[PDB]
């Protein structure tokens, strides 16, 4: 919810892009390094 295309959560018109602001969020195989 700050600006973009997709829906972070608000029904507000400017939301925040789908991949800028994922839900589900990325996976957990990169956070070893």
């Amino acid at each position: 919810g700050v600006l973009g295309n997709d829906a972070e959560g608000i029904t507000l018109l400017p939301l925040c892009f789908k991949p800028i602001c994922i839900p589900t969020l990325p996976p957990l195989t990169g956070g070893h390094a």
